[PDB]
């Protein structure tokens, strides 16, 4: 009596990838933020997560789902974004520790990269179904655009240099794929998600083939992923950061993996003086489809349904320790048995 239409978890996708491959500006184009232009040096240094309402999604898939047939039974997901330095391991792994399901980016124009074989194994591990971000297919020669344009719609309108160039490059991709053990195809070519590895070429600059991408990372919740996770079961939450805001203290940003955070909660967590047990004054999320690591605005909430990403406003989170897990007390939970098992991890 919970695997229904009134129980939905929207669930948690992650983007990994080799150091400049795309993955912020994707998600820039995806929000119509410019979250990469205010990096210091263009670089990703923080596990980011942004919440997509399945109504955006459904309007930005409009032009890859004309007919309206696509059935979406999500209510969300929720996109995380890593970095792709070769010095924040421990950030791609927290963060494909975090997801459900994933884009791996592969820029066209490189092939498999060192941070794309950690990230592919990473996945592996952890059996997250994933599909191919084949991106910067703007790069080829003569390239001629539709601004977020399906892939094929815009492929049937390339010279045939560009068509050739694709070919040799999306040929050369899967030879590397197959050497690392992946069978892969085209998405529109392959008779077998789960046998292949879906490639998707996308451009972040002109949009292309994003719709397709977005169509497929709603396909890999409803079909691959496992089906208990399209519903609400027990909280599950991860603190990402400490940060002080103005108005709010020393605040957290939680990424709510499973379960119901409500204002007011009883909150244990790790922290640098011994566990940190406290109250959530205030529970925040960005406005829809803005970046959490980035100060903005916040919304103000009663109760956040999973998954997403939060920022809590409560007294003593000081030195609140970044990866650690945070438990709600219930009414017949013992605190020092929580506080303990925060810190037993
Ligand atoms: N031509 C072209 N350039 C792109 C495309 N996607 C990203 N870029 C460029 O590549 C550079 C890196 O993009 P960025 O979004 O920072 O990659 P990233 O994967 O997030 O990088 P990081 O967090 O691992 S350091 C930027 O200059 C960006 O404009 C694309 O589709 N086409
Ligand atoms: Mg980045
Ligand atoms: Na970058």
């Amino acid at each position: 009596g919970h695997m229904n239409k009134d129980n939905l978890r929207s669930p948690i996708c992650c983007i990994l990838g080799h150091v400049d491959t795309g993955k912020t500006k994707l998600l820039d184009k995806i929000r119509q933020t410019n979250v990469q232009e205010g990096e210091a040096g263009g670089i990703t240094q923080q596990i980011g997560a942004t919440y997509f309402p399945v109504e955006a999604i459904k309007q930005k898939t409009a032009v890859v789902n004309k007919d309206g047939k696509f059935e979406f039974k999500v209510p969300g997901l929720l996109i995380i974004d890593t970095p792709g330095h070769e010095s924040f391991s421990n950030l791609r792994s927290r963060g494909s520790s975090l997801c459900n399901i994933a884009i791996l980016v592969v820029d066209i124009m490189h092939g498999l990269e060192p941070q794309t074989i950690e990230s592919l194994r990473l996945l592996r591990e952890r059996k997250t179904p994933f599909v191919v971000a084949l991106n910067k297919i703007d790069r080829l020669y003569g390239w001629k655009k539709i601004e977020n344009n399906g892939f094929r719609e815009s492929f049937a309108l390339q010279n045939k240099a560009v068509q050739n160039e694709f070919r040799n490059r999306l040929d050369q991709v899967k030879l590397q794929f197959a050497e690392q053990g992946f069978n892969s195809e085209l998405f529109y070519e392959n008779k077998n998600f789960a046998r292949y590895v879906s490639l998707v070429p996308t451009s972040a600059h002109t949009g292309e083939g994003i719709p397709d991408m977005l169509k497929l990372i709603v396909q890999l919740c409803q079909e691959r992923m496992a089906s208990s996770l399209m519903y609400l079961s027990e909280l599950q939450a991860t603190v990402l950061e400490v940060k002080a805001i103005e108005g709010f203290g020393v605040t957290i940003d939680v990424i709510l993996s499973n379960g119901i955070l409500r204002e007011g909660d009883r909150i244990v967590l790790c922290g640098l003086e011994g566990p940190i047990k406290t109250n959530i004054r205030a529970l925040l999320t960005p406005a829809p489809m803005r970046e959490l690591r980035i100060k903005g605005q916040y919304i103000h909430h009663k109760e956040v349904k999973a998954a997403q990403g939060v920022k809590i406003s409560a007294p003593g989170l000081e030195g609140a320790i970044a990866g650690s897990r945070l438990l709600v007390v219930g009414p017949d939970d013992d605190e020092e048995e929580l506080e303990e098992e925060v810190e037993s991890d």
